[PDB]
């Protein structure tokens, strides 16, 4: 069998285990989202162009560096590489653009903290990547930027760079070291009201966040693991329990988590990954990340397209080993009662999908949300959303399985007309890519009436 | 709370019993089906009417007793009270007709100038069974006589026989020239044609005799519902049955009654063949020890759940009920956990048919499967099914599982259902909603045979077709709503699901939607 | 396979169940305890003699009825048909001896000239309910008379009378300065001495009687109090107090049979050795719908707290009168035992009918397979999840004598003990093995037959020299016992649970011994 | 709380997750054991020393590079950092010694210089005797003659470390003319790989053959046996072991598919299983490994056999103070996998810092095992476990069980070759299990095994078996106190057999301290 099925019927979890089988070809689309930050190394429209092909899904902006003019012409590349596919409906994959806040890092001169001495004013302890240590008239390492001590998160720079972002139209805000909710209140000011449409990605990168990780949970759209600052903020053998800790919340509360930094590192330097990074990315994936996520590896390595070829096909086994069995059971369990028409049709609609191993859920939504509510329960059946926001068609990436598809075509005259036009096109779309072949069995949702809010229906057709 | 939702809420089948309540008051249509029996007690149509009010569902033709012609009266008479609240679309309450095969049976002799006589069988009294003619009246207390010759050849030195309902007790201990010599092991008074059966014997009676044909030709002719067939024993019988119904009744349910080992022992054939199962407690706990009846019981009620077919529970759930006015602690308890094993519907038999007491009877078996009902722990249930359920391509039960899943999240108080066979409601009740699963059809003969299944309630729908079928399927829908409401399963606020159809005709349900009420 | 073993490996419940197997013959001694009351029917020796071998293990003295003189002789009655067996060690079986309260009553008067001689109530006809001792013996189809004087200063107008089990029915239409008038509701045929209960309508648990019973309860040293009409946990430190300082021996079991009593029923539970569910007057009290919910609810949370808990009344009625029980009352008895029962009970059946030997012997049969039946599975589990943790050398050894246990299809656990507590241990978590405990109180001994799948061994033998050898001598003992009885053949595995030093409280070993 | 307990006691594994706590430190012996690989930057006694103190629990001798001779001084030295804590035999710490067998190797020629290959440049590979140091930017030398016959026309070859990359374009007279797919620095007596290619070299050589004689002669406690492929393999190691050494653990090496595939038959005949990621990891897809990974460790646990996760685990350390991300998690996730024991190569052998690798190992090792969910888990075994008649398997389940009731500190169990210590940790209890044992070796052996911490036991025996086993019982509560298993008031389990020798195990007591 494929995806893993023997393994995905295991009565317990063990067995499932003993079950895996590494001649159990995946057959899925990928669901777990790709994050690849510019840089020089992928700033090229060619690049870009190689990138996508190979899986990126959102492209990131790192304001830690590159003025505003050189961000400008990265977002610029990246839309460009994106509508050089515009090309034939069916095939466009829509990209979002984040915007990685710069935040209040603490950077050195051009052992007495101030070779032997060394712009964080009350300062008065690790240099670069955490490799350089030294003691408070203090050095407890050695070693041949950053600068983390186990400010206000948002200066006046900051804001200029998300004023900056609105303009630009970005679609998602990823907040260096939010600790505390009333940050991320900052952030949505700062961002000002052209753009509540912006969805809010909390980073994590210490203790404090850590502690208050809850509140932030809470007024963010997702969070983002930051292993980078985290894992020097705190002990190094910590931060697996952030992670496994954080990953889970967020699964709970039905919002896209994402998991960061040297997840294929040595890349940067060589073309292909040790045996740690590769099962680092299995593991985020089984772990329950939203999305995976590359930096060095796509901004200045010499494999930027390969590190992004990885992500891909390791996602995709990890992906078929997902022990959904217990998973769904366990959230059915958690997740509380529910008044909602929309919550309630999509667990309809994914209890539904199990019972046919049905190929798809096909989803018309206007803001993505109902797209959303059906990926909380973790289908395995792909999750096609038909929309004609292009906006949401991108921020749907966000979350694990959803694949956007943007519809073009001036509405029809009647409304039913026009919704079975959008479904068709899904399947359409479907069968082209591959996610549907004739005598498949698939999921429809959709509304009683135009606009968002009002999805309730399902219904079980034959391809 | 109600409904025992606190218990439903428990992490595990302990915690959950450690939290029934007494004061957690049912509030749900009560979802298991009562079939009585109707005999002189009940037979008259104003019992008939107050029966119905109380909830009976089925009505059961016992061809063990009677004529045809005693049977069509009985037929017509439901039927009766049943068109008498014709009166509002909206409370008219369907009722199967069901005819109970009777089968092998081995009755004895009339006694003594006594077809009222009443002999007394002596433990420790020697007792001659025949065969012969003669004594087909000549019964005293030192003989007997049964309606079944082969006997002899059949009860050997040491081997036990039964008298009426296995509470006369006797021992062939001798083999001979005509009778068979036996010890009354079991005393008591003997009527005229009362119950024989020899365990660990091997009956060779054809479980389908000329009468047997005739019966069924009966039954077809006038409409029944559904056939209970008495002794299936193997799955050669049951095709026996559908034969004998003939062309003009295939759509008749065919409900195996498990009567005995054999039967037990090839039980999941017999299964695969029927549209569901009664277990035959009567017979079966004397066929078998009575210490293993439930066994038999457990396991079928189990097995048929899994298959998706309603199963019977059967034979004296309620007797002292036939003389006295409650039920014993025993009764009340064997109850509850008919309900709670999984039974689709509970039966009454002297307690219906002969007893000073029918109504009340059927009065109480409704009072107690609601609570039985209300407590049923869902939980662990649907689990277990989608778990056990295999995976399945068909249209019509990927709606009914995502129906059901949808209605557990909402609290759905109702899923209303348009059939034409019944099919679909029935794979909705295959996972056990807990909201009333009310289908809508225009077949009054499916809109019967749906009540051999749990928590499915009827509605006729009358009104000839509109010219759009869209708007029919509106009408329909709306239909049960409005029932719905005047019955109160439904009040202004709730949810509800709505499952349908893509194009006219059966077979091809395959659309499920959440609407407000 | 036996003992229902491919059921006992199913992934869930409902392929347990789709699994048991009538062909599976058991094989296990049977482990719920069953209670006989002692009556006419019973009260011989001989008769005795026979429901032992049967499987009695508890006589139930109700002091309902009867004069002291007459239980006296009960007793002495048990003690006789016992001690005829104490003929060989291995296989005497102890029987323990339970008194049961009369309690709170409400019983009519003998009829007039008419102690086997009835009246017939017939529907919607005037009843005069009395008061007055002079009536007493001047029962009619007019009158019924009480024992209980204020049940008309209590009896509201508009309120119900059952009378006989709840069989007759009697609705109060007016207060009389002399009696109750009374509109017969239901009818039927009515007889002497028989229970009143006055339902939603200050009769004290002790009565003087009451404790008069208790003393002469411990005075011939029974084992088991079965407490009536217990509605309150400071209804049972009245009971303790009564049997006096000569009696903490005497395990006190609960009865419920009100409302009250079932909400109550957990600072009840907690004050108590056990708890009967009464069905009987129970059934009476509150809806005959709600009983199985009280049943199922007490059974468990029973289970919960490691308690013995009792299945009352009408389990095989019909009996008292036939030679086979109903479909219904089979099936009464198996539940009463997958539901998680201690012991089961027989009353008419045992006391009055005409098949007491027979009725002992089907509940022997029944709950034979009934425990085959038990889903262990989920059960265990359940338990060691809901048990809190716990330090005490004892539990710890038990739990794992139980688990060892289940590893090997162990046929027993053999323990030694001196009151039975560790025995009790092990048969919280319900293991399938049996739990063989060799004791020489023969007071525990029979003590532990409140406790699930326990089975004592009275051991006789004055003690070795050498701690060392006796202990030995009494596993051994037990060991032969149980081949002799059938709970172990050669080539089964044991468990042995055992302590580091003479004395109660010390168990701390579990051991593998193959036979 | 500590040592994840709140997470502990969770309903649900996804609520056990949620409740994970950075600040609820572990308080527990780690119990996956270490092993590290000894190399030039650790065969001095002294950082030996350092490395023991830091956790090493198992010395690996990689026979794929070194002589006899060098490796003799390589246990010479282990054996006396180890023996200079003989000083207290409360704190002496065993330490095994692994020979990692270095089996059908193909290794490249000689050229401190590196050709450097490019891709699109055409490469010859050849097997010509007299090319052996000749090779070059456009010639490579390996080995192993066969080479040439067996990769046929289009097939990939791969070398170091799988980062040169060669696609055979034409086979000629005198060898195979690739095309460099990838590019890279090339070096000296490299390993090669040839996946999809059906390599016919023999599993033992002659040189295994010898290496083992020398392993046996030496006292090495574990074989570690490259590229077993098929359970005859290891029947082939086992025989060259000799009679002299049935004592020794035999723990097949999986490396390649045929192996993957055939790996029932291979675990049923060893001691253990090693998951080589290195060549696994060429072998295979790279994207697939995690899955052999994670299926031979549950396969394995079901087992009772101890699992070992192998190679790059810590890698950037062989260059640098501290791990990445991705490595620091490759650990925890090795270990709440099921890992019996994690491996260290080149962080141990070559790199700029031993001590820290072991240090970091043990770290990340201690959170990881105080965050396992034993709930579920020890559930799920009973649950897999199929029933068992033999007294040893019923009184471990069963001090186990009874272990997690009281929240035992401890199982103490007398063990003669350890195996009862081993059943003891099939079922992963939590309260350490402390094993007193006269035997060096198993004492040794042992630590294959999760959360089992050997003892030696020196004391001549008591005139009387019961006396002799009580000294031994209370031996271990004395360690257990003097290193802070166990404090007063703890309760311990202790279990034991109802006469001496091996096979006898029965008996299981309740203790308080
Ligand atoms: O943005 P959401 O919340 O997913 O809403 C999905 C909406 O899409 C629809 O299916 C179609 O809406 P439009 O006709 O506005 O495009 C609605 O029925 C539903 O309300
Ligand atoms: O009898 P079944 O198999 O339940 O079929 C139910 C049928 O009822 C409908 O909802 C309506 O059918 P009709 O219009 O023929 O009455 C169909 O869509 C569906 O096929």
């Amino acid at each position: 069998q494929q995806q893993q099925l023997p393994a995905a019927m295991a009565d317990t979890f063990l067995e499932h285990l003993c079950l895996l089988d590494i001649d159990s070809e995946p057959v899925a689309a990928r669901s777990t989202s790709i994050i690849a930050t510019i840089g020089p190394a992928s700033r090229s429209v060619e690049r870009l162009k190689e990138m996508i092909k190979a899986g990126m899904n959102i492209a990131r902006l790192n304001f830690s560096h590159g003025s505003h003019e050189y961000h400008a012409e990265s977002i610029a590349n990246v839309r460009e590489a994106v509508e050089s596919f515009a090309g034939s409906p069916l095939s466009y994959r829509p990209v979002a653009i984040a915007l990685d806040t710069k935040g209040p890092e603490i950077r050195t001169g051009i052992v007495l903290v101030t070779a032997n001495t060394v712009d964080y004013p009350n300062i008065v302890i690790y240099i670069d990547d955490g490799l350089i240590s030294l003691v408070v008239v203090t050095v407890e390492n050695g070693g041949v930027k950053g600068v983390n001590l186990p400010l206000p998160g948002l200066s006046e720079q900051d804001v200029r760079d998300l004023r900056f972002g609105v303009e630009h139209g970005v679609d998602i805000v990823f907040a260096s070291f939010v600790r505390k909710a009333s940050d991320v209140a900052a952030v949505r000011a700062a961002l000002g009201p052209e753009g509540h449409g912006i969805k809010i990605i909390s980073k994590i990168e210490n203790h404090e966040g850590v502690k208050r990780f809850d509140e932030i949970l809470e007024v963010s759209d997702g969070i983002m693991v930051a292993r980078g600052d985290l894992g020097i903020e705190i002990p190094a053998e910590k931060v697996f329990l952030a992670q496994k800790m954080m990953i889970g919340r967020c699964n709970l509360a039905g919002k896209p988590v994402v998991c960061a930094t040297q997840m294929l590192e040595s890349m940067i330097t060589k073309p292909r990954p040790t045996r740690a990074e590769t099962s680092d990315v299995a593991n985020a994936v089984l772990d329950g990340a939203d999305c995976i996520m590359l930096s060095g590896e796509t901004a200045k390595g010499n494999f930027p397209v390969e590190a992004v070829k990885m992500q891909h096909a390791i996602a995709r086994e990890a992906e078929a080993a997902v022990y959904h069995r217990q998973l769904f059971e366990e959230l059915r369990r958690a997740a509380p009662l529910s008044r909602d028409p929309t919550e309630v049709t999509a667990i309809g609609a994914v209890e539904a999908a199990f019972k046919c191993c049905a190929a798809a859920i096909i989803v018309l939504t206007t803001t993505g949300r109902s797209a959303q509510l059906l990926s909380w329960y973790r289908p395995r059946a792909a999750v096609i959303a038909v929309t004609r926001s292009a906006q949401a068609a991108r921020q749907v990436h966000l979350c694990r399985g959803v694949f956007p598809l943007l519809y073009r075509e001036p509405p029809e005259a009647i409304w039913a007309d026009d919704v079975d036009r959008r479904v068709q096109f899904g399947i359409e779309s479907g069968k082209l890519r591959g996610f549907l072949r004739v005598g498949d069995l698939v999921i429809v949702v959709t509304g009683w009436r135009p606009g968002s809010g009002y999805t309730n229906i399902m219904r079980v057709l034959s391809i």
